[PDB]
């Protein structure tokens, strides 16, 4: 039932937040089902692998020919007004790429926005057994 829609990059903000032009309007998107280490919040400080996660997402979306957004089957925005989506760069899901590299954990799993949960958890398990980055 999920469908991909085109969007255009405005700016990568950090590892799991990107600003896109979607249907003619600028919008902040927060990646579904993942959490990258913080780089901004004073309470957290700059967490280890935060800069690495931000650089990974930035490189992936800036070099892409085509960006697409895929909403899940529940709420499409969070309480901060951010879009909640799976984001694809040239057909590759950014959310999964981060988890597979050990630069994000699977997190914030809120039903019914969990269609790709199993897929992402399998990638997380592989990153853990390979002891990559956050799992090292
Ligand atoms: C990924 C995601 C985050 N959020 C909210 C939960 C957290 O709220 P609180 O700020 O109150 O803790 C926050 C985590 O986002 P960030 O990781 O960007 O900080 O965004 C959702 O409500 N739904 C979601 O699907
Ligand atoms: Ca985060």
């Amino acid at each position: 039932k999920l469908h991909k829609e085109p969007a255009t990059l405005i700016k990568a903000i950090d590892g799991d937040t990107v600003k896109l032009m979607y249907k003619g309007q600028p919008m902040t998107f927060r990646l579904l089902l993942v959490d990258t280490p913080e780089t901004k919040h004073p309470k957290k400080g700059v967490e280890k692998y935060g800069p690495e996660a931000s650089a990974f997402t930035k490189k992936m979306v800036e070099n892409a020919k085509k960006i697409e957004v895929e909403f899940d089957k529940g709420q499409r925005t969070d309480k901060y007004g951010r879009g909640l989506a799976y984001i694809y760069a040239d057909g590759k899901m950014v959310n999964e790429a981060l988890v597979r590299q050990g630069l994000a954990k699977v997190a914030y799993v809120y039903k019914p926005n969990n269609t790709h949960e199993q897929h992402l958890r399998k990638s997380e398990a592989q990153a853990k057994k390979e002891k990559l980055n956050i799992w090292s």
